[PDB]
């Protein structure tokens, strides 16, 4: 799964926004209110309409009147280039137009009936909603929530991962354990071998998380800020791996809304050494200092009342 281009017109501060994504780490920088957040929303909606994206109302697309709303998304998956186009007609004309095409030579050919129903059905076979929304897309607050406490950790796990009672209990225990193994490997990678085990223990509306240092279970209080963001990211990505079985695309939506020299220096190290192994990463941040660790930099800002895109690299 690799995004190529998103076009968004007449959605929030986007009058006519085109963003082109490439290989490697794509940093989308912008101030609060720039439109960088709504851009991601428009991607998710373009992919999975009419399924729920966050708290966004259908009416915001079908109703908020005058001027057509338009979302066009080109992406590649398994050697095929696809294009999803959604048009919400307004200002005289009315209704909805949906199409999904694949590129055949130079021609875009419909891959299913141009209806939202058929396109939804196809997208569930290509890349299911729950996988994209929980494995590929990492929502703001999740990484911090993992590091907050045992209860909040429990909440993030419950969110991301969603005779019979026995089955359910077993499934949950197994899930937590597998995530622990995966996170051990990743976090081990991230701290150059300092730690090589991450312990995860479910315990009554709680996910206990412990670091392994000197073969003793240490609480996350033992960690500096850096190795903190490392552990939270490693745990979050372990959950993505658990769900999807691989990470080919990763969308990090404001992973560090607050960041210090240390946290930032660590995220930078992690981008440079580790996240560059992922075919594409899209990182949305307010932090200019991340630019150095990125392959491609796109600044989004509000100018003359609409989002404007500046390609920095």
């Amino acid at each position: 799964m690799k995004l190529e281009r998103v076009t968004v017109k007449n959605f929030r501060s986007h009058s006519d926004t085109v963003v082109e994504f490439k290989e490697g780490i794509n940093l989308i920088i912008g101030q609060n209110g720039s439109g960088k957040s709504s851009l991601l929303d428009a991607i998710l909606v373009g992919l999975y309409w009419p399924l729920r994206i966050k708290d966004i109302k259908k009416d915001e697309f079908t109703k908020v009147g005058a001027r057509d709303t338009y979302i066009d998304l080109i992406f590649e998956k398994d050697g095929t280039k696809y294009r999803i186009t959604r048009r919400f007609l307004k200002g005289y004309s009315s209704g909805e137009i949906h199409a999904m095409k694949r590129l055949v030579g130079n021609e875009w050919k419909h891959v299913t009936e141009p209806s939202s129903k058929a396109i939804s059905a196809f997208m569930e076979k290509l890349i299911p909603y729950n996988i994209f929304l929980n494995a590929i897309y990492i929502r703001q607050g999740q990484i911090d929530a993992i590091l907050e406490s045992d209860e909040a950790r429990e909440k993030v796990v419950r969110e991301v991962l969603n005779k019979v009672k026995k089955y359910k209990a077993l499934a949950r225990e197994a899930a937590l354990s597998k995530i622990g193994e995966l996170a051990s490997e990743i976090f081990a990678e991230f701290t150059e071998g300092k730690y090589s085990e991450v312990v995860v223990r479910a315990e009554e509306n709680k996910v206990r998380l412990f670091v392994v240092w000197e073969g003793k279970e240490r609480p996350l209080t033992f960690l500096s800020g850096g190795e903190g963001i490392a552990l939270g990211l490693a745990f979050r990505l372990a959950m993505s791996l658990y769900l999807a079985g691989e990470i080919s695309l990763l969308i990090l939506d404001e992973p560090t809304p607050y960041l210090d020299e240390e946290r930032r220096r660590k995220l930078i190290t992690i981008m440079e050494r580790y996240l560059k192994k992922i075919p594409q990463v899209i990182l949305v941040s307010h932090d200019e200092e991340l630019k150095d660790a990125a392959d491609h930099v796109i600044r989004i800002s509000l100018e003359n009342g609409s989002s404007k895109v500046e390609v920095v690299s």
